[PDB]
DNA sequence: TATTCTTTAAAGAATAG
DNA sequence: TATTCTTTAAAGAATAG
DNA sequence: CTATTCTTTAAAGAATA
DNA sequence: CTATTCTTTAAAGAATA
């Protein structure tokens, strides 16, 4: 299970970015927003991850800091939530905002948000709200 | 997901080259007319890939150029398509020979590759001709 | 499949280790009680390892001797003990105590460890009296 | 798909030999008698591989020779024929012995090997005998 | 896919009753507070169901009437209820019962029950006020 | 496989019927149109099957003539078209004008029933154009 | 799921027997000793079963009373103990003598039953005690 | 598992017979040459079956005598041989000749069946030889 | 005509055309 | 008593005890 | 406004809380 | 001499030969 990796970026083309370490590049995913505060290409960079892996395909996510790795954790284990809806909500809004608006049951907040529908909200609040307790 | 390879050329054995990296040798397959375009053995060389996972088998695709790889992975998405089919179409035409006889429909300029069938012409053109746009 | 690794520790948090290697950081699960012999972080360490394979997941377990790598191999095969569990009896036990436990049927030393039930510890000594012979 | 590992002997224990390279260690199964071949622990070695994946394990087997791998890969495809009984074959004949004797259908010179039952031998010779041609 | 039952009582065990019909005997699992209704042993009976299968188990759920096996059907689809829990809730209240407590929310009214968790009431109202 | 049910009728509720035959009551599915030509319930009918097995469920469909089971059976071998798409089909056309219109390629005679695309008719055409000969 | 099956006796060919039901001869595994009590064939009987489903096959197996059904169940449900081996139990044990063995730990009176070791003998006693209560 | 089929004949098309029993018609497979025995339609006629179930489909083989089912019992456990082939066998050749070639090793008297191979029929004998004892 | 070789869903419910 | 968490065959046919 | 795309995938046992 | 361990695990289609 790869847990950080380090080394050069290759090329940059949201969502995906390349980073060779000892001549493997390795395609990985990331947020669209975080993706603003990558370095110039060339450049070393540091980028923390997950691993998953299924019967067809294997894949591998990027974040810029463990909060956002460990909210993503959380998220993907949420019935009917996946990495690409994860993402979205990740892009869309911050860590923190998130924490804030599921306490607040700001039901709008989430809604507007791309992809999103009512239902899919409601089903984030009531299983979300008791898990960060 | 390996998504390029960088390293020494140890052996040339058509249609599987040997990339060393570090002392790991990956075994990469590669279409036979683009193989004419490798370095002589010892030299270093560059290959993009994809990387296939099946249930008893993985593999790893190699192709000199971008272009080469992108049509390669649209066209195994085609129902009974697969990659050692793929690999023949482009051993036989170019991306760019390809995409003008979809839009043309020259379906003798497809039926005339090594394996490809009257009924699997069809089935391409019907399939591929609506995503290039 | 990865038998030992040596690198740099980069961060401790119980259970898990994370040591690069080239760039690569690998996520090393281990017991809470010999967690207390690796260095202070920034130190090259070794790992004794089994690599671990599930359809939905990937696993890397650590052990810091060859004894409690073989002692938990061998647990792992009886049914009902998974590797969770696994890593609970090297906590509470070492490796030489737990041969004696059970040559000697002292169902109390078993029983008092956490997530062990009485059921669990008669079926442990059952089938683990005939391996060591 | 790793085709070939050059690396520092670190351990060697028959069956297992363990390969580091770049502080990741790798467990490769040989043939009892290649084993012989091998140089002293601490020494630079080479080995040719192929790599098996099951859904529950992955494992590396080891051969000297390119002739001795692609005669594995071949018995490997016979049904019935599994790794374990592939390598006891390797280890009672050589390669060149094997060809002549399934050439020759002497029934006895298979028999005669630990594993192999009457059965079994008339199966090789009846699958094999096609192969060589 | 057998969707009705007609034949004698065999044997009544809570909660399985045996129907025999041409000689074949078949197990039905039906709820604790329906099987109150079913006739004597000896006498004919009419039961609906619904088959369910699985990789290693077959099962075979009786109803008396049209109104319980179509909320036991729409039950089963909601994440995390199995037939066990979706029988009990049958045992605990009448359909027109669950609906009422469903759209006014009165978690109260199904915590009571056996076997429902807090999380799990949360759960059952917001999948299944939708749906009526 | 059941291939005929001889029985009397219990219930109607498009689209399914159910028939008893010695006390077991089977739930049928059968098209549309076709639903018209039952007898009152009460009466006794006929009507030839196809048995459906899946990993999670069993389905028995039913129809009027062998003619229109033939048809049935031959559209959902074809990729993409599920049963409940092959009801859909015959609800809209008899299997006469079916066979003509894809003859004569008239896509306009497809696309108007309900649930079938552009994409959808023009695979169609492709696949049975060369199965009725 | 068949509960009872109440016919004709047809044919009575140890371990099988085969007993019509309006035309259909079911097929049903009985233990070698309770054989003896079936009547003479072309006389009905009655016998209790239960239905096993896997993958590749369906089986049914009988017996003459409730009490030996009860206990079948539950030995099935042990590990490693397959209907095959439940079968021979109840051939060389009545159900009652078998309880017995169980709470007073007789384990010669067990393993003097064909094809039951010392091992699975211990593992029976230490799993089915528990359960009589 | 239905072992054996009594009821009326309601139509004959080779390969398959429909038996109706109570309502109820039963698809059956038969061999081409047994199919002569069976008697004119809306007469009773008795089949002997075997009952094969798969992942997505279930299928009812038929037979005119307990010998023929014996035989084909035996060959589909053979490897490669698959219910379709054993079919043609069954229809090429009667059991007692059969017997008769496989112990000659008559190769000649198999291969000229349709379907079978010079390699297949090798493998049957391999096998088959040593069942029959 | 035999040979060996490949290639592997449907639904729902959200957003586009 | 509810909670969340884990853990996942049978056969054959060769060889030992 | 209707079609097209996409994407996502069990429950019971027996401990402990 | 009889028990214990182990180890291994589809077929049809439609091309081409």
């Amino acid at each position: 299970v790869i847990g950080r990796l380090r080394g050069i970026i290759l090329e940059k083309q949201p969502p995906i970015v390349l980073l060779e370490t000892g001549g493997v590049g390795y395609e990985v995913h990331m947020p669209m927003t975080c993706f603003y505060e990558l370095p110039e290409a060339g450049q070393e960079a540091i980028v923390f991850t997950h691993f998953v892996v299924r019967e067809d395909a294997q894949l591998l996510y990027g974040f810029n800091n463990k909060q956002e790795r460990t909210l993503f954790k959380e998220l993907i284990k949420t019935n009917g939530v996946g990495p690409k809806l994860a993402l979205a909500i990740l892009s869309g809004m911050s860590a923190q905002q998130f924490v804030n608006a599921v306490e607040r049951e700001e039901l709008g907040a989430l809604v507007k948000l791309p992809g999103i529908g009512k239902k899919t909200a409601e089903r984030l609040i009531v299983e979300m709200k008791d898990r960060f307790k």
